[PDB]
């Protein structure tokens, strides 16, 4: 560490991480970035990703694991700023980067994701685990945003979008967190940040692109109706052998989940 370092991440911020759950970051990557990323998502939107077989309309256009297939998306995990924003936030000394995706909700048919946190959908246990959320448009409530319970992420509770369980209670407005976003903009939220998105009722296309990240504390951890969401025998990708072969608990590191520089 250096006298000079800055960080994009202040330490307020990575202090608001882990009181709130969910940060905003401005500016997070730059304009060519927004538009190579515009690029790879309007090409990959069309197509189903490459865990499915090449569809039922859901709430918002997703696939995930673009990277395996598309150099820009390899590209905006491994090259651009975002895994050193998941290091400053995570503050770990090792990053595994864990999934790439999008969600893009179009304005002719998209809908709310309900309330949900991260953690039920992703075959890990630890606490240093986060989505980051790049806009690609401007979002701001009639564009579809997403909105946080404040501080969620500290209950200790996982919560699958529509379970419904008994501990779980509306929100009250004033403990909902959200923020207006441009283009290049990027939310980083932890696994168990309790969060929806409404819907987009804009004339324009609200796209993101997620990356989810892992650091020093976590292990693999085979959960009921997690990612990839299918058999892991169903999937002939060279990346997922050496996933077939890890068991729990053991450190997430393989092809399919590996290590990035910090
Ligand atoms: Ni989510």
């Amino acid at each position: 560490m250096l006298k000079v370092d800055t960080q994009k991440i202040s330490p307020q911020q990575v202090e608001a991480f882990e009181r709130d759950g969910v940060i905003c970051v401005k500016n997070a990557v730059d304009d060519i970035w927004v538009e190579r990323m515009r690029t790879a998502v309007d090409k990959n939107i069309s197509i189903p990703g490459p865990l499915e077989d090449k569809k039922p309309q859901g709430s918002a256009e997703h696939a995930s694991s673009i990277w395996l297939i598309d150099a820009d998306f390899r590209a905006l995990a491994f090259e651009s700023p975002l895994p050193t924003l998941a290091a400053q936030v995570l503050k770990s000394k090792k990053l595994n980067f864990l999934a790439d995706g999008f969600f893009v909700k179009k304005p002719e048919s998209n809908g709310r994701i309900g309330w949900h946190n991260d953690l039920p959908y992703w075959p890990v246990q630890g606490w240093q685990c986060c989505k980051i959320w790049l806009a690609l448009d401007t979002v701001k409530q009639e564009n579809g945003r997403l909105e946080y319970i404040k501080g969620s992420h500290q209950w200790g509770k996982e919560l699958r979008e529509r379970s419904n369980p008994s501990w779980f209670i509306e929100p009250e407005p004033h403990e909902i967190l959200s923020w207006d976003m441009e283009a290049g903009d990027c939310l980083i939220h932890h696994f168990l940040t309790i969060h929806h998105s409404v819907t987009n009722i804009s004339s324009t296309q609200r796209r993101a692109i997620v990356t989810n990240w892992t650091g020093d504390d976590v292990t693999y951890y085979q959960r009921p109706k997690a990612w990839p969401f299918k058999p892991l025998e169903e999937i002939d990708l060279p990346e997922f052998n050496s996933l077939k072969t890890k068991k729990s608990g053991e450190p997430i590191d393989c092809d399919i989940f590996p290590r990035v520089q910090v």
